[PDB]
């Protein structure tokens, strides 16, 4: 399968990978520049970046499951908090302007992650 | 197969589909604030963003080639420039310390098109 991968930001390599492996995401490689966090099918790539301020971090990148309530009950679970003010930070699945559902995930550095549910995925915006 | 997708920039529609459409990648999804690019597996999802830099524009997303040669070849031969100064622009198939040999392309936007060569452990997601 030939594959567009977003490209995403780390601050520190080990306080970025704890978050996402206990969301299923496994260190596949992992050198000092590039940390590439892998759940099965969902690839992650997670370049250093220190000189961030996570206000202005414009990085985006959705997850297209073919459960949605697995993964956001996964994130409440292993602990992760549903709030208006904060970060790392959850919001619930919601209906907008096209065809069916979305949810919303903040991390520790301020990565936008739109969660959605498969063709059934149709995500009104 | 459940995905995870590059969320990028576009100020004009047909103004940046026109580029990747000669690239294969075709007119999947279209409203107005969002537009999902795609060659087969290779999906690409670029949202309405008018108030863009090129030069501040941080976005990048690889392309994980099995080959690099037919793709590099192909943006030389339906009209896209190797130059130092330019937007649209491309940079050749270099050696890298790491796995393989990476090329570079930048759109009209500013968007950062990682071009990968695949390596042994070819983990497909
Ligand atoms: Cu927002
Ligand atoms: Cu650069």
């Amino acid at each position: 399968t030939d594959q567009a991968t977003p490209n995403l930001p780390s601050r520190d390599f080990d306080s970025t990978a704890a978050f996402y492996e206990r969301l299923g995401f496994g260190i596949v490689f992992r050198d000092a520049g590039w940390m590439i966090l892998q759940r099965g099918d969902l690839m992650l790539e997670f370049f250093a970046h220190p000189g961030l301020d996570p206000l202005a971090s414009w990085f985006s990148c959705c997850l297209r499951l073919d459960d949605l309530a697995e993964f956001y009950r996964q994130c409440k679970s292993v602990g992760i908090q549903e709030t208006s003010s904060g970060y790392p930070r959850i919001h619930a699945p919601e209906l907008q302007e096209w065809g069916g559902t979305m949810a919303a995930l903040v991390d520790p550095d301020g990565t936008l992650l739109r969660l959605i549910q498969n063709e059934l995925l149709a995500g009104i915006s």
